């Protein structure tokens, strides 16, 4: 189904990090989380809730932090403000930075309900409550189905 992914070889276009230092390594995002909960902006393209069953993030945390925070998903109607934010629990993603097929279920991430499946999220702020200068390596952001 939806399998859209952003390779990080070409910098961090679209997936820039606000309030954070997004150092880029070809093929990965060596993002440093300067803020306690920095938000990573997403490309403007809308993503259908139904099409994506999960977010197949390639993210692994090279540093050891406590990844969490309410990721901001905004459908065009919702707006970045308000909207639905899911505070994902630490999924025990490797703190050693070993490769992880991190999965965030879109079906689980209902943006206020089944309306999300119909709704298309134009922009995503990836909140990363963790630690000062927490380091994560993000190879890609694949979609699910």
């Amino acid at each position: 189904t939806y399998a859209d992914a952003y390779e990080f070889l070409n910098s961090s276009e679209g997936w820039f990090a606000q309030n954070a230092a997004r150092t880029h390594e070809p093929g990965s995002l060596l993002v440093s989380a300067t803020a306690r909960d920095p938000r990573l902006i997403s490309p403007p393209l809308s993503i259908d809730g139904a099409a994506a069953r999960w977010i197949e993030i390639e993210f692994d945390r090279t540093s050891a932090p406590v990844w969490e925070g309410n990721v901001y998903y905004m459908t065009e109607d919702h707006g970045f403000a308000g909207a639905f934010r899911k505070v994902i629990s630490d999924a025990e993603a490797p703190a050693d930075g070993t490769r992880a097929r991190m999965l965030l279920d879109m079906h689980d991430l209902t943006l206020g309900g089944d309306d999300w499946r119909t709704s298309t999220i134009t922009r995503l702020r990836f909140d990363f409550s963790s630690e000062s200068d927490a380091v994560f390596r993000i190879h890609a952001i694949r979609l699910g189905g």
